[PDB]
């Protein structure tokens, strides 16, 4: 169903934001 | 530091998005 | 209800984004 | 500067999310 | 670099948000 | 409809995220 499809896409965005946060922590530890 | 604080805020946003996904599956069921 | 919970989570996300913006200005200034 | 421009764009995204929340509350009310 | 990597992930987030937007439009189509 | 408005707001957020991605590339350049 399409709501389950959107839910999976949000789960994918959440994973990408976590990846950005990890990168910023590296910029700060710069 | 300020950049580390921003990163922690992004992690909080991700947790909120996962909660939205859980709610959407409940709506569908 | 489930949709209202989703809206509340979006409002929380917006507050977190405003905090990130303030921190960016402190980095700049 | 450019960081201040990004800050402004994040403030705009926050405003737009707040609008989506407003709209979802309206769907739920019906 | 790390900023360019963040930029790429932000672009992917934007693409997924557009897919969500399209699925929302399809939900409106039944 | 309201879902369609939400979809368009998500598209606008996606555009702002793309602009942030551009500015981050410019900061890196720079
Ligand atoms: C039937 O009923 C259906 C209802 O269906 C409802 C569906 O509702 C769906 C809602 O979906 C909502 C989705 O929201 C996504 C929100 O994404 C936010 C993304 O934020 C990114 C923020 O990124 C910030 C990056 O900042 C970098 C700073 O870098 C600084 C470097 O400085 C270096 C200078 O030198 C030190």
């Amino acid at each position: 169903g399409l709501l389950e499809e959107i839910a999976q896409l949000l789960e994918e965005i959440a994973k990408l934001l976590k990846k950005i946060a990890w990168l910023l922590k590296k910029i700060a530890q710069g």
